[PDB]
């Protein structure tokens, strides 16, 4: 499933930075019960950078196992080296995942032609649906609509997580692609506007802690009931912003701990513990959302 | 040492994308002959992103072997996961490399506290000198002077490659650190300016193909002969700019090939071959520098 | 009238840079016939900067006279000095204009409090409806939604021309103001997206030469027929962009001359004649729109 | 002359917002006493925007009178309409002012060709020396080095106030113009750096309240005593920054008042009185500089 509220799920960790199966199970049961459309496993919010390839694969396989067919799972498979991306994708072929979320290469700043060749190569060697992922603030490069248009002609490149927050991209891309290409926001604070302009859903950080409201908001949006969706959005907006008061996923992991959804808010370096000022800001945003 | 013209050396590859020893040997001999002060092995220009950890170490060890004590070798050791950075650093402990060049984590956007803890942890697991590396356009993260000041208090954190091209950083950092902390430009087009403001050298892409000019320019700068150095800078300025006409190291590898310095200009995806327009642009810049 | 397609009308000039009454009449008759909602007289596209206060007032009074009650006229009354703005407004009190369009002070970069006091003062000394105008790329300052919210409580501050192209501003402002506050795009290329998000119209440069299509597009948008409006938008999009290939109003004046709507494309310094390359680009955009 | 510490002088006003001669006289005497090299009258810090043309000329003539040949006076003559700039310039022809400071047109965003024609036209209507002024953050327009080079070929275009804070401009412009073209900083925080790179002085806001320190710092810089000059710069750096804590000249006028240099800190709308938090911030900065 590639519409509605899709959770960019945290990788819950114990005090030693190892994946906490009990906490992960609780999260997955929570999303099943709360109407989340799908789970993105080991994406940006899942600390993809600080898990090695084996750990990365373990978390995805564990998420699939715990999901037990009750909610679709999309694997984070992005890499800044084309060989690494292909290799990661091969690990998940025939795993039970429904799709892959694959970010533009970061740090090395490839050309648009390089992005084309990167994603074409990755798509060539799997039958899995591929969701492209653009987030220039993180990567140093910007996958432009023209190139998204080219890539969409590849059979199994079926959508994009557009995280710029630049809302003009919705219809610039939509115009260049077929009607079944999925446009998904990757920016919680502008996600409702993104849907109102033609987007089909959101891959959301806020959904980790406001799953039901996010699910309802996205359904109302899909139905054209924007004023109704916007009331929900207004109560989530502090959360949409303040979950980034310190680097994601620091705030959202702390929020999950505070709600009792995970056992510890531990991360891996270079992420560090939430500051006291950060706790207060996030707590206030949670209360505004009606969650505490 | 950590002064003068330091080359950000390409990793020359054969048509299959593997390191070409003959070409690497030719490059290192050229830098020895040219007066290059040191070599950064498997930095950004050396395609650190698309070499796996073992391949990366092999290239560094090969470069060190081929240098044969004639020219100091600095290993690229940056990673966006602290555990990976430590592991990479540990490979070169007691190896013969004189220091490490280590980039702020990319993609995951750590806070300034995260940068502090990341670089501190790394420095603690080695006796090797550490040169911090800031390049926000690639990483999505900006290591600020205040934090550089904090880190410079760690015994073996001894310098910074400052690639912002924001020249106010030179004196902002200099006032926060001791006189023996090295300030190196990571931006060829502004490097002479950077030196004129008190910088000690440059980790250069241009030096790959104009090693003798670059070495001489940095010498003049160190001696305070800025007008003289500027004449060289002006001859080199088209290269400083046009070596980024397409994503580095696509242009510089082609230039190396054109100059007969390497056998092939092959790269690894997502870097792709230089365009015809790029070739013509880079060739004109080489002609302007009097290298062709 | 403060909804639909509102034309940011050119001030047509003879070869000596003086207002050309015959050309102005032709433009005004064209907008009456073509379904334009209203005319903004001596706004940005009308060369407000290079008309002295007397010339400025003359053009507005002439536009009113030629309009002869067939189409509403809004006066550009913006100034970067509060006294100048008030004084300009007093000239038009009881003139027959329906409203004023008043830009944030430019060059002097006032605070949000200064913007508040500026616009409050101006509104205090007229009964005329006031439309605020935000265009940071021109002015060096940015009227934020919070301050728009404050100002909207002033009886006769009734809307905003939001020209950032930042589409998040639509609902950030809408949430803070009453349901009858008018939100108008000041960015042709993003104007349809702006309306789709809740905006009520556009103060348009493109409307100078594609009046009928703009009128229909905005009506379809107001009716919720976005896919239909978007077909029209796609054929105007080259024009939306290329009317800014050289500084506005250089391209649009040339376009009006080429269509026979005005006698000469003359401007005042510091605007200068369109380049040959500019003519070709604009001509191609006109043909794409079906206008030549 | 057009060298050293040049004050961007405030236009001190009485409570009614009109120029206060006694305060202006006190300021000019202070600059004479302090070693300030020249005064810019009714530049940006002098509230050029909110003085009408006659009021502006009166302030310039008053300043010139009060200077009484003891200190050179440069008139602010910029305008965004070329005809206005010429007219303002013509007021000071054969007056005793030694030159004009003329800003790129603001708001209307002319092309580089428009800048060329605007400044050329102005220079042609005067014998007075012309200092170009680039400050894109206020104007929406950026006068590039190439165009500065073009204009420097005009006999009486003799310098630039470069307020971008982008230090690469110093040597980019210097290589395009003759050795007697003056390079002046318009950015206090980076001005010493600007001078260290080859700039000849600064048109300073800080100099309003720290005239003696600024003059001495620029003298040391001109003599190549940069380390010595930096000690002064560091004492002044909080002022360099915090005089922009609220929009200039709100902070500097309050500082003048606090120091007893002017009778009131009154400004004209849209500038508004300093906030209490602003006062405390500016006072700490003055204390740091040892002026309080
Ligand atoms: N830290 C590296 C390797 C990731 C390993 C798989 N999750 C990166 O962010 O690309
Ligand atoms: N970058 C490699 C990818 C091969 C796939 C290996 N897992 C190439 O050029 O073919
Ligand atoms: N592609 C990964 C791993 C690099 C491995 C060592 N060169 C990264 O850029 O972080
Ligand atoms: N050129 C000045 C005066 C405008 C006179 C009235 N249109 C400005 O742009 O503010
Ligand atoms: N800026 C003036 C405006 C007065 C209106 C004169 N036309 C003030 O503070 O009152
Ligand atoms: N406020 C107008 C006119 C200034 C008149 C002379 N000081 C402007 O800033 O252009
Ligand atoms: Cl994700
Ligand atoms: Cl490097
Ligand atoms: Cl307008
Ligand atoms: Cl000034
Ligand atoms: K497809
Ligand atoms: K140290
Ligand atoms: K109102
Ligand atoms: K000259």
């Amino acid at each position: 499933m590639f519409t509605g509220s899709i959770v960019a799920i945290v990788t819950p960790m114990d005090e030693k930075g190892n994946v906490c199966r009990a906490s992960l199970k609780k999260l997955i049961d929570y999303h099943v019960a709360s109407g989340t459309s799908a789970i993105v496993s080991v994406g940006t919010t899942g600390e993809s950078a600080t898990l090695n390839h084996d750990e990365h694969a373990d978390v995805v396989m564990m998420t699939l196992d715990l999901a037990d067919g009750r909610i679709p799972v999309i694997a984070g498979t992005g890499a800044n080296a084309t060989a690494e991306a292909i290799s990661l994708t091969q690990r998940f072929n025939d795993s039970g995942i429904v799709g892959c979320l694959t970010v533009t290469p970061y740090y090395n700043r490839p050309s648009q032609e390089g992005l084309y060749q990167h994603f074409k190569a990755i798509a060539e060697h799997t039958d899995l649906p591929q969701i492209l992922y653009n987030v220039p603030s993180r990567t140093g490069c910007d996958l432009l609509p023209e190139t998204v248009g080219r890539l969409a002609k590849v059979k199994n490149i079926i959508g994009i997580k557009e995280a710029t927050g630049n809302l003009t991209r919705v219809n610039q891309i939509k115009e260049l692609v077929s009607d079944d290409f999925v446009l998904l926001s990757g920016d919680d604070a502008s996600a409702l506007d993104f849907m109102q302009l033609g987007g089909h859903g959101v891959i959301s950080v806020t959904a980790n802690v406001a799953a039901r409201d996010m699910a309802q908001m996205c359904k109302l949006a899909a139905e054209g009931h924007f004023a109704e969706a916007r009331v929900i959005n207004q109560r989530l907006m502090p959360l949409h912003n303040k979950l980034f008061v310190e680097p994601n996923p620091i705030p959202v992991k702390w929020a999950c701990k505070e709600l009792g959804l995970v056992a510890t808010d531990t991360l891996r370096l270079p992420m560090t513990p939430i500051t006291d000022s950060g706790r207060e800001t996030v707590r206030a945003a949670l209360k505004h959302a009606g969650l505490l």
